[PDB]
């Protein structure tokens, strides 16, 4: 069946160019709503949260795990270093690193975390840990943002996602005090406003992480605390056929305003 949001998601996309991956989870009932929910789509940044939280998920064994110091050396910097370029030649803790990928879009940062995890397979196995089936990281940054349309590396679906998110934020996949740090994490991102939030009632909370990459990949996954309701979960992801599209942020606003006014 396709449904009304459906087909106003299939009208966006069509007036978009491009390819929109759309996947909601309403925790007051568990039901999903999805648009192109099992094809796979390059991640790019939002693939940061996969690796935070497998930091996380090492820290419940080590209590001093996230104020480890880390060296940050000149040759580390990649192509976007807003905070690890103020500590070469110095550390960044584990939880530094964690704050500046997550809430930055550090790529350094995140290289830190996917070399603290054994490289991106260190990743997709802590995505198998959680029942993840699906996502897998393949290469570091800044090489994962490449986006090739058909590539598998580096992927995942908007239904894979939506599901990791919600047991990351809302469920057991991490210990209590882990999941309210991720939670903290992403409602203090510095990146979001023109994405999904851009397409939200203004008295809704959110949390979520952004991504971009070549294709004019534009990408977005947020946990919503609706007022007065229990939170959703949304995944927006969108890649264009051409290598030097411009990034749609309003794509994903637009994908998230038709998700609000279908509840
Ligand atoms: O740093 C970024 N992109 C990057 C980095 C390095 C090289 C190249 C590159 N290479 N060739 N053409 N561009 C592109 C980046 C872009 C954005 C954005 C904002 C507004 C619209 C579109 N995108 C937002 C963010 C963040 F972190 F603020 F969310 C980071
Ligand atoms: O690293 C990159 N982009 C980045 C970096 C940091 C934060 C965010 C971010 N965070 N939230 N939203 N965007 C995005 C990156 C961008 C590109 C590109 C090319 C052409 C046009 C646009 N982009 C290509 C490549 C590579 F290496 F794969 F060719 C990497």
């Amino acid at each position: 069946q396709t449904s009304a949001v459906q087909q106003k998601l299939a009208a966006l996309e069509k007036s978009s160019g491009g390819r929109l991956g759309v996947a909601l989870i309403d925790t007051a009932d568990n039901t999903q709503v999805l648009y192109r929910g099992d094809e796979r789509f390059p991640m790019c940044s939002t693939s940061k949260v996969m690796a935070a939280a497998a930091v996380l998920k090492q820290s419940e064994t080590q209590k001093q795990l996230l104020n480890q110091p880390v060296e940050i050396k000149p040759a580390d910097l990649v192509n976007y270093n807003p905070i690890a370029e103020k500590h070469v030649n110095g550390t960044m803790t584990l939880a530094e690193l964690s704050a500046a990928a997550l809430q930055y879009s550090d790529n350094t940062a995140m290289n830190k975390l996917i070399a603290q995890l054994g490289g991106p397979g260190g990743v997709t196995a802590f995505a198998r840990a959680i029942g993840d089936e699906t996502f897998r990281l393949d290469r570091t940054e800044p090489t994962l943002n490449t986006a090739i349309p058909g590539d598998p590396r580096d992927t995942t679906t908007p239904r894979a996602m939506a599901q990791t998110l919600r047991q990351l934020t809302l469920g057991h996949a991490l210990g209590e005090t882990q999941r309210a740090q991720l939670v903290t994490w992403l409602k203090g991102n510095t990146t979001g406003a023109a994405s999904i939030r851009a397409g939200l009632p203004t008295s809704w909370t959110v949390g979520d992480k952004t991504g971009s990459g070549d294709y004019g990949t534009t990408n977005d996954i947020a946990v919503i605390w609706p007022q007065g309701r229990a939170p959703l979960v949304l995944v927006t992801y969108f890649t264009q056929p051409q290598q030097n599209a411009e990034s749609r942020r309003d794509v994903l606003a637009s994908a998230a305003r038709i998700i609000a006014e279908g509840l």
